[PDB]
């Protein structure tokens, strides 16, 4: 095959339970990930900061829609819409909040936060769907300077994205990585 440093650096920088979602994630989308490693790196760290995200409330707070089966996302994205009323989204969310009663669009960039959640209010376009960007820098950006959760739980989450650029960097890969 195509024996990329960086596929070989995902494996091992990511834990097998997220490199597997990841896999089954662009297989679905009819991607490589051994040819297309970029995507496969950032899908990988897409997945792992939904699930920190959601670790970071109560034990109830959040039903987990990133990660699932596409078909069965949309499943339980019908079964929040009716049983609490909130308007359909029209684009797959990450998380739903009980708390706050609405969705979560959360996104991972390499270029300034505010860049991505631009890109990413014009194809939303929704309503209540509650968009936070972090960025590989340790910024972060939330809609209505709405946070969701307490500054540890985000802190923890802006740290990890700084040691896998770190890694990214110590090994040659950043700059490619950060050019997509
Ligand atoms: C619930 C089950 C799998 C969960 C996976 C998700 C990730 C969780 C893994 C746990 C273990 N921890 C915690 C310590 C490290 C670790 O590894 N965390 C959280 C931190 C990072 C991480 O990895 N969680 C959250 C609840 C428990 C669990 O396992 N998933 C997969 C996508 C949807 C989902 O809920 N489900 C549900 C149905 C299908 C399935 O497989
Ligand atoms: C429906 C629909 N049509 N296109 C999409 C889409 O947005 N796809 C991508 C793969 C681009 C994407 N998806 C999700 C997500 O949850 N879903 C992200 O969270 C995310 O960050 N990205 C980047 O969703
Ligand atoms: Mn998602
Ligand atoms: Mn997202």
């Amino acid at each position: 095959p195509r024996g990329s440093h960086m596929e070989d650096f995902v494996r091992q920088c990511f834990n097998p339970m997220i490199v597997e979602l990841a896999e089954k994630a662009m297989k679905e989308y009819g991607e490589d990930p051994k040819i297309e490693t970029n995507k496969f790196a950032a899908t990988c760290t897409h997945l792992e900061v939904c699930f920190m995200y959601s670790d970071g409330g109560s034990k109830h707070r959040f039903e987990i829609i990133e990660g699932r089966d596409r078909i069965m996302a949309w499943t339980v994205v019908n079964s929040i819409c009716n049983t609490t009323g909130v308007e359909k989204p029209k684009f797959l969310p990450d998380l739903y909040d009980y708390k706050e009663n609405r969705f979560i669009e959360i996104g991972v960039t390499r270029r300034e936060v505010h860049i991505y959640y631009l890109e990413k209010a014009n194809k939303i376009k929704s309503e209540k769907t509650h968009i936070h960007i972090f960025s590989f820098t340790g910024e972060e950006m939330a809609t209505k300077a709405d946070y969701t959760l307490d500054e540890e739980s985000r802190a923890r989450i802006k740290t990890r994205l700084f040691t896998i650029r770190q890694e990214m960097a110590s090994r040659s890969l950043w700059d490619s990585f950060r050019q997509s």
